[PDB]
């Protein structure tokens, strides 16, 4: 089997000519050539079966991305794994090949207002479809916004995605321990339940701010420092803001901090389009119930030159997982992953 940076990529003979792209905390991603369809592809290798939480990420990503079909959301073309469950140690997810991601782009390039506007439009267009299926992405960030040579944008990395159900869901804390928290909504760090579609809008606002300045707007080292970054710009929460914190210990924690004045957006972004800052203000609202919704954002004057609801599709029906996964042992999750990937095996019946 072909080898990339001393790592086995056992994907031949169909997929050949592998080249390292990059990696996240869980997967190593290569470009490859599909000799059957005669097209370029991306291939993500993950090795999750020794960790319950990694098994959760793999099963969630596979189940959701195989049900979604949208221009601004990455698709899964193929999945490779061993013919028996005992032999299955790695999973290879084959996707359309993109050229870069927004994290890498912002490291080398400053974006014009027209590019910012277009990227933001495509993010929200994809997010509109995700939310129309009653799904929360929960981990939006520059590194999982993929870009191609023609400036098309696709959202990827759905391992933390969940069906929205604030009143009856008990996900608890984001059991994610290796990746960045700079894009996480304040209520995530203050509460362990009741997450709504507004958490994704907060993330998009953080991404907008970073496109405006090429620097992350709230780059804390831990949740403690992270909250101080947020409050240092939004100012101390209002009385109504305090009423939306459910955890009384978290509310009493916020009450114990010194007072902080709000910083005007045009002090942070003095050269930015005023319409961009108006939309930014409505996305980075402390109170999730007052935060702008995805359809309202698409209709905001900042995005006027691209907004087109006739060409902003939605899901036919809200997505469902068909079971809860948080309490299953990793051995059971391994069986579910095997079953979910059997449709890509020869002889599936
Ligand atoms: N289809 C793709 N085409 C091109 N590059 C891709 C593709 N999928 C992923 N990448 C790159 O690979 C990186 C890692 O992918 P990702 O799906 O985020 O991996 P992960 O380890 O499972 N989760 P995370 O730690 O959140 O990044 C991305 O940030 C992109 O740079
Ligand atoms: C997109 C690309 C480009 O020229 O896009 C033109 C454009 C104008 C207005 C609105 C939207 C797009 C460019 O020059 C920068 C590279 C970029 C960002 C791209 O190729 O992404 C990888």
């Amino acid at each position: 089997p072909e080898m990339v940076r001393g790592q086995v990529f056992d994907v031949g003979p169909r997929y050949t000519n592998l080249s390292y792209i990059g990696e996240g905390a869980y997967g190593m991603v290569c470009s490859a050539y599909d000799n059957v369809n005669k097209v370029r592809v991306a291939i993500k290798k993950i090795s999750p079966f020794e960790h319950q939480t990694y098994c959760q990420r793999t099963l969630r990503e596979i189940k959701i991305l195989l049900r979604f079909r949208h221009e601004n959301i990455i698709g899964i073309n193929d999945i490779i794994r061993a013919p028996t469950i005992e032999q299955m140690k790695d999973v290879y997810i084959v996707q359309d090949l993109m050229e870069t991601d927004l994290y890498k782009l912002l490291k080398t390039q400053h974006l014009s207002n027209d590019h910012i506007c277009y990227f933001l439009y495509q993010i929200l267009r994809g997010l509109k479809y995700i939310h129309s299926a009653n799904v929360l992405h929960r981990d939006l960030k520059p590194s999982n916004l993929l870009l191609n040579t023609t400036c098309d944008l696709k959202i990827c990395d759905f391992g933390l995605a969940r069906v929205a159900d604030p009143d009856h869901d008990h996900t608890g804390f984001l059991t994610e321990y290796v990746a960045t928290r700079w894009y996480r909504a304040p209520e995530i760090m203050l509460n362990s339940k009741g997450y709504t579609k507004s958490i994704d809008i907060w993330s998009v606002g953080c991404i907008l701010a970073e496109m405006l300045s090429n620097r992350p707007i709230f780059p804390g080292k831990h949740y403690l420092d992270q909250l101080n970054h947020i409050l240092g710009i939004l100012g101390s929460p209002s009385q109504e803001d305090l009423n939306c914190i459910i955890n009384l210990k978290a509310r009493n924690y916020l009450l114990s901090l010194p007072h902080k004045n709000k910083v005007p957006w045009n002090r942070l972004f003095p050269n930015a389009d005023s319409k961009a800052l108006d939309l930014l203000d409505k996305m980075l609202t402390f109170n999730p119930h007052k935060r702008i919704e995805v359809e309202q954002a698409l209709a905001h004057p900042y995005l006027e030159q691209y907004y087109d609801p006739s060409d902003e599709p939605i899901a036919e029906a809200p997505f469902k997982f068909d079971m809860e996964l948080d309490d299953l042992p990793k051995e059971k999750l391994k069986e579910l992953i095997f079953e979910e990937t059997a449709r890509f095996q020869p002889g599936y019946r």
